[PDB]
């Protein structure tokens, strides 16, 4: 059966961008092939130079967004180069069995494996490393991403009418627990393992030191702000593999929101803020109506502005005074 | 096109009360004018005289609930008198563009401004101050409220049938982060500015020292309990501009609940407890069936009974023994 | 009216198991009688021998799951033996009035009472102890459980079609706040009262020391794993009377989920992870498709693997290669 299906090799693109794909499946079920290389590396996560030992899928935090269609077969070739120090694996929340595939993909440095699973359920799911015994350590070190299993007929609204996005962005939110000394100074380590004991202790506090989008504070701001234009329909895939988050686009709304990211369910309309539970990936659909800067944040303002969970959207177009206008600009009474 | 619309000036009421308004709109779209004066002031939040420098809209925490209908234009005159010391502005989650209006309403002490926006989406929304650089500080200082945008044809239940409320109450939940000294005693400051450095440190722990309704522990209890009678349909608007909450009516339920506050979505039925994400406003509809005292709480019992998130409802009427009764045991058949 | 109704006595079972019941009602309304004895006792919650004074309903944490049909009358005889030292009561989120029954059920050691209430709304609900003044303390000491009110015609899917489970398990999640000394060593006390002052100080941190399923770390692991077979439809009722949780079945999903547990609402399909707000009980329906070990966890992985919120499912049956297969077993590059 499988021996007969057409295969397609996909070339991944780094977040917040997504690889080429069709919203509406143009062919029948296929075997979509992906290859990802694990990479342990030092990452500066804020302006003050705080450094950590990140464990990543394909060199990024989060790992790249993988897109397939319902009933396609995902075949992932996972490589763990001998330059790494730890054993890793991969568990897909979209798969059924073997701990999401984690029990069949344990690879030590210098090893690789190829797993195949059927994407039987449509929606955006989280995937993360989950080694027996150090699950939370690998996930909170950035070893997680997301996979989108689109319905063969694309997205539909609350009434079943097709929804087509012009742009799609992937925002992976990551909660970090960086160890500190007595004074409050962040620790630095030579290798990941050296950091383990202090890491566990920091994690148990349940209070992150950093909460960031795309691997670093301000990673999606300035020259890296997400772009769009008035009239464009944008889909924002947001994931959090360990902690709850409440996404909010300041100045806009979530026209169609699948807070828990599962497409067979009708979307919630006109959301100002929605809650995505830890270990879940959700999606929001919006059409820009006003130009200018928008802030995409975690609506716990402390977590957004103090801890780093804030990004930007730079939108181009003409201002609509009907929707909003300054009747009297600020001036002395 | 707008000059042909009727303009009406509304006087805001202090929470938990709401100004008069029609659930089913009797007129076509209008320009509803509101005026709010910013007031920075000391506020006693608990029985132990703990005092803070509250930053308020119209002198209260939360600010008053504004009610308009879908497609009406909201025209707000925001005044910042010279007696204040900080720059403030206003961001509406109901508005489209310019950071919710925040970018267009920055007013220094002694300034004022008038903003207008079209309420294009029905539901209850959060509005809060959001100054560049000190967003979480103004919000956790009580500078937030809500605005309800009623569908022109009123509320509808899961099956499109009319839902009419006899009473409406606005409950604004506020998380405070008061700084303490080495022992745990709450600090007092002369001006808001003086508190700033300590406030930031307190916020970063992500652990509130108080969580209150209507700005103080027990603000909604005793002589201030919310009232109703058996048979009355009551709508309870609940907002939390920065932190998750999970409302619950002890001894009752939320017959029709819009946990994320957007009316185009069908309500959730028979809710015991619902989650309202931080940065969101929600609404619950319930018909009282039993007289007595009811406790309205944030169902993280520690937050309700230790930190302050608990209020009362005093309902009058006749007891229904078929619903509940203390059993008398003189029988075997 | 009640006098002429059929009465059926039911002997409760210890969690994760549930007493015998019918999904679809074969009779009209009934008076279902239950008896619960309150037991204050020492409990060891972790592998390190940590001990606490648990306050239980029927000797377990959580209390047994009670199951009735919509419109049945629940008659509960609550006994507080003279061996206990504290006053207790019970509050059902399923009942209407008198604070869910708490106002009618206060019993000191040596007293008992019988409460009757109509189960007017279908769904799974939380019930817990709530003595005026020490609510959080009693709930966090393990005094909570859940009651399931089935629609008279059983469960239905999104399209109104019948849903029949073959097995039902009850998982009560508990957040514990064990007091610690200067070094971080857990305290031990002679009686519940001795622990009060410290317990309050530990609760106010809002940070659990333990978060466990069925009363202790590993209560649902090893020889205690929940069991099923490929092809069986399982319903997992999950409750959390005080804090938010986000269940997830690693290697599986929630085919039909009632996150907030109220059956008049349609279930959410294909959930990977769902949020159950504190003070709520939810239910997930799943049909096992692959054999092997599955981990049922709270998807805040730190909470699951460090604090204790993790359990197992051992499923029997034949492996399905179409759903998942290891194309190339881990091997040296
Ligand atoms: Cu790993
Ligand atoms: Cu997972
Ligand atoms: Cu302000
Ligand atoms: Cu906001
Ligand atoms: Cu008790
Ligand atoms: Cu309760």
């Amino acid at each position: 059966d499988i021996s007969t299906l057409p295969r397609v090799k996909v070339d991944l693109v780094k977040p917040p961008f997504v690889h080429a794909h069709d919203q509406v499946a143009k062919t029948g079920p296929r075997v979509v092939e992906f290859t990802m290389t694990i990479e342990e590396k030092k990452l500066v996560i804020d302006r003050e130079g705080t450094e950590i030992h990140a464990m990543t899928f394909n060199g990024s935090v989060p790992g790249p967004l993988m897109v397939v269609h319902e009933n396609d077969y995902v075949e992932l070739r996972l490589i763990n180069p001998d330059t790494n120090t730890l054993l890793h694996n991969i568990d897909f929340h979209a798969a059924t069995g073997a701990l999401g595939g984690g029990a069949l993909t344990q690879v030590n440095p210098g090893e690789e494996t190829t797993l195949r699973f059927k994407a039987t359920k449509p929606g955006v799911f989280v995937y993360h490393c989950a080694p027996e015994g150090m699950v939370p350590w690998h996930v909170t070190s950035g070893m997680n991403g997301a996979i989108m299993v689109l319905p063969r007929d694309g997205l539909k609204d609350e009434k079943g009418q097709p929804l087509t996005y012009d742009k799609i962005y992937y925002v992976g939110e990551q909660d970090f627990y960086v160890p500190k000394d007595e004074a409050g100074n962040y620790k630095k380590y030579e290798t990941p393992g050296e950091a383990y004991e202090d890491a566990v202790k920091a994690m148990r506090t349940l209070t992150p030191t950093h909460i960031v989008f795309n691997g670093a504070v301000g990673a999606l701001t300035g020259d890296h702000a997400l772009t769009a234009a008035v009239g464009e329909r944008v889909l924002v895939v947001h994931s959090q593999a360990n902690r709850d988050t409440r996404p909010h686009l300041i100045g806009g709304h979530g026209d169609y929101v699948w807070a828990t990211g599962k497409f067979r369910n009708p979307p919630d309309l006109d959301q100002e803020t929605w809650l995505i539970p830890g270990g879940t990936a959700g999606a929001a659909f919006y059409t820009f109506r006003q130009p200018g800067v928008y802030a995409y944040v975690n609506h716990n303002l402390i977590e957004a502005f103090e801890l780093g969970a804030a990004g930007h959207f730079k939108v181009t177009g003409e201002w609509n005074d009907d929707l909003m206008t300054s009747v009297v600009k600020p001036a002395s009474m």
